[PDB]
C-alpha cells in the first residue's frame, strides 16, 4: 500500500521515543542566560555501561519513490540519531512485542531542527538520508549484536 | 598572562577526553556502503543508571578579548558537546585531581566538523559559544549538582 508520512512532533512520536529539538521546549537560563538549557530531551537506556557510546552515521540519501518492507528493533538500547547540518530525515516506526505490529505503524518527516531518539525495543526502519548524505550524530550500543529484523508488507512513503 | 589556542586533534585532547569526528577514523562499511558507521568515538561514562540524558545547550558567543579565571568539572560523568550547525568553538581542558593542574591547561579551537567529551573529573571552562549563538547537543548528567569549580590565574586566549 501506500505510507503516508507526516510531519515529526514529540505527542505523534512520544509512544515510540522522544524528538530531540528546543522550539516550544522549557529550558533553564544558566550563566545569567549566556546559556539556554533545553533538558532532559531524550534518556539514553543502554543495558551496558560500557556500550554507551558516541558515533557518526554517514548516511546515503534513499533513491525516490521509496519502498519499505521490513523493520529494525534493538531490545538492549535506545537509539539517537542527530543530523549534524540541520538536514531534514524521515523515520519509519511501528510498536509490537514479537513482531511490528502494523496498525502502529507511521512515518514522519523532520524539518531539519530535530534529532530522534528510539525507545528500546521499538521498531524502524534501518537509517537512510534525504537528499543529500547526511552524518548523523548518534548515541547507541554500536555493532551489529541483538538487532531484530522483521519484514513488513511492502509499501511506498507518500509525501503528500 | 596568555594561553596560546591551537587546532583541536584527538592525540592533543587524549588525556583530557575524545574527539568527536570522522575525518581519518576508522569506520564500518553498512547496508553495503549505504551506511559508514564511524564507531566508538567517544565513551559516555554516567554511574547513575537514570541519568544519562540528551539536552540541548544554546549557548551565547564570548566577546574577545576571551580571558578565563576559572575551570569547572563533572566527578560523576563525561560530558559531550556537539554543535549542530558545523559551528566552530573553542575549549579550555586541564588535569588535576583536587584542583586544576596549571602545567596540563591547554586550549583549542575545533574546525567545525568537531564534537568533544570530556572524561569524567577533567577541568574544563563553562560552555561558550564562538562568534555566533550556537547549539550544542549535549550529552551529560544535567542539573547544577554535583559540579566543582575553581579559579585559575587570569589569562587571555590568543588565536595567533
Amino acid at each position: 500500500m501506500k505510507l503516508q508520512v507526516l510531519p515529526l512532533s514529540q505527542e505523534a512520536f512520544s509512544a515510540y521515543g522522544d524528538v530531540i529539538e528546543t522550539q516550544q521546549r522549557d529550558f533553564f537560563h544558566i550563566n545569567n542566560g549566556l546559556v539556554e538549557r533545553y533538558h532532559d530531551l531524550a534518556l539514553v537506556e543502554i543495558l551496558e555501561q560500557d556500550r554507551t557510546l558516541i558515533s557518526i552515521n554517514r548516511a546515503q540519501p534513499a533513491n525516490l519513490p521509496l519502498t519499505i518492507h521490513e523493520l529494525e528493533r534493538h531490545p538492549l538500547g535506545t537509539q539517537a540519531f542527530i543530523p549534524m547540518k540541520g538536514e531534514v530525515f524521515v523515520v519509519v516506526v511501528a510498536l509490537g512485542d514479537d513482531k511490528p505490529d502494523l496498525s502502529t505503524l507511521r512515518a514522519f518527516i523532520t524539518n531539519g531542527e530535530q534529532g530522534v531518539n528510539y525507545h528500546r525495543n521499538v521498531w524502524h526502519h534501518p537509517l537512510f538520508a534525504w537528499q543529500r548524505v547526511t552524518d548523523f550524530l548518534t548515541i547507541d550500543r554500536g555493532g551489529s549484536d541483538n538487532c531484530d529484523v522483521e519484514s513488513i508488507p511492502e509499501q511506498e512513503l507518500c509525501f503528500a
